[PDB]
């Protein structure tokens, strides 16, 4: 210890690098934390608290729940491309880890040839830009026309309710950089990107909702952005919506239709709001479902 | 392409450390990756080889098995102990990434107090030793006198079959820079070690394998060494045992008896061949058990 055997080093607390390497045929994919964030899934959820406190004891663990913030980045060889970007500081202290993670993980903005978002929620879409500029200066920044109509709006923007105005003025403020330089590229629902990934449109949860499907060499990674928050809830109960979801039936439709196709498919997703990496299989567990996270691999 | 044009961006492919952080009440944990290594479980579990196939697959594995190697280390306050440290290269070329692992989470060897071993497998004590040298140059190293007598006796190694006189000779050679300076230390059976950790019997896997419970402010982490080597097949039916036990019925009835203790009593476990960093609770689930990994944290 520091002194004798008395008294130990001091503690060092902090976490490893949020970073994880997983090879998916001949890409490399490396799941990117952003950050956790606490979540008030009690009030969150569109049921009674008492049903969420029960599910959550279930798994042990409690509200508020910290909640993972991941992103997606895929190197096909040809190509690196990253699938969503965190929230900078548009979502408090805790997050706007992907940039050092990114670095961590032995690549430099500069070199993300291409960008696909999710939908154009903060945590996704505010790692974008940093000072006024964008924080990858050689990328292409694509997602689904719907979002951009909807979110980049200020029509929108101006009846918003003043507590959800800041949503509109983070899309705007992170994908303007690439806007004006040109370098944003919509696409209309299910679409081939870069040979290997495609755009599969997941609407609900934003009226642009898009999934991105990854594969090489016969693996398939289903990257699922938002059809998920709060794992201990929503495997088991489906059904369950969010107050962050813009339709709640269609965001509901959308999380069975994707949770029953991994079923039946055996292939591996990605979530945003699962526990970091947020990848793993999935397997029907009666009315529900069964998340399997992947094994821990290294090369 | 366009003049200087640059080539596509290499794949990167290192692993992130493997280390994670947890906190334990006042303790501060850290799990700590050796690395992998493929098991030909189909042959090496007791049971036949179709049944273990159908189990892996139902949890989109297939043998051979990618198997983490485990170790904890326990920042008490008042001590720093490391429980298990990994194969160093008596297991092949993938394992023995603890030393790295430990350096990436913030310790050095010399400020380990105490190293608490769960018995003297390769992959367990190989971390003790480089180039004839006690690697933990303070520390004090504690095990089962069981196993102790066991492992560390020349009768022993000389009537073992010769494919398995190697964990002998490894046990041996890791312990020797203890055992000479005086600074290894056996307990027999259950024993109190450090205000917050005991020594918890559970042989037979090894004649004198042990647990070790860790607790602080209510808050209690049972670390089960090798009470476990295969999750996907093991957590259904905790009956099966493998080749790797001295003892397999033993090693059976220490099994269910640390899962349903855990069901019971709601505590975490750890545990050096579950998918790193192999933490988390067990909830009973018809006549098996349910593994529930930790949520992901970061202080
Ligand atoms: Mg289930
Ligand atoms: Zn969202
Ligand atoms: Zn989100
Ligand atoms: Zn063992
Ligand atoms: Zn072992």
């Amino acid at each position: 210890g520091t002194i004798g055997s008395m008294a130990a080093a001091p503690q060092v607390k902090t976490q490893a690098p949020g970073f994880y390497r997983m090879m998916l045929g001949d890409f490399e994919v490396t799941a990117l934390s952003d950050g956790t964030v606490d979540l008030p899934v009690d009030k969150l959820l569109n049921q009674p608290p008492a049903k969420t406190q029960s599910a959550l004891a279930k798994s042990f663990l409690k509200a508020p729940l910290e909640t993972s913030v991941n992103a997606y980045l895929v190197n096909t060889g040809s190509k690196l491309v990253l699938v969503d970007t965190g929230a900078a500081g548009l979502f408090g202290p805790t997050l706007g880890k992907l940039a050092a993670n990114l670095k961590a993980a032995g690549y430099q903005p500069e070199q993300v040839d291409e960008i696909y978002i999710t939908h154009m929620h903060p945590d996704h879409v505010g790692g974008l830009m940093a000072n006024e500029q964008a924080a990858f200066p050689n990328a292409v920044v694509r997602a689904d026309q719907k979002d951009a109509d909807f979110w980049l709006s200020q029509a929108n923007l101006d009846k918003a309710p003043d507590d959800e105005k800041g949503f509109f003025q983070g899309a705007m403020a992170s994908l303007n950089p690439y806007v004006k330089a040109g370098k944003f590229k919509p696409f209309s629902g299910n679409t081939d990107l870069v040979p290997g990934i495609k755009a599969l449109a997941s609407h609900g949860h934003t009226p642009g909702h898009t999934t991105y499907v990854v594969e090489s060499k016969g693996q398939k990674l289903v990257l699922l952005g938002d059809l998920i928050h709060v794992a201990a809830v929503q495997f088991d109960d489906p059904s369950v919506t969010i107050q962050f979801d813009s339709d709640s039936k269609a965001a509901a439709a959308e999380r069975k239709k994707a949770f029953a196709d991994a079923a039946k498919g055996g292939y591996l997703i990605g979530a945003a709001h699962l526990s970091f990496p947020g990848i793993g299989h999935i397997r029907a567990d009666g009315k529900g479902y069964r998340f399997v996270p992947v094994n821990y691999s290294v090369a």
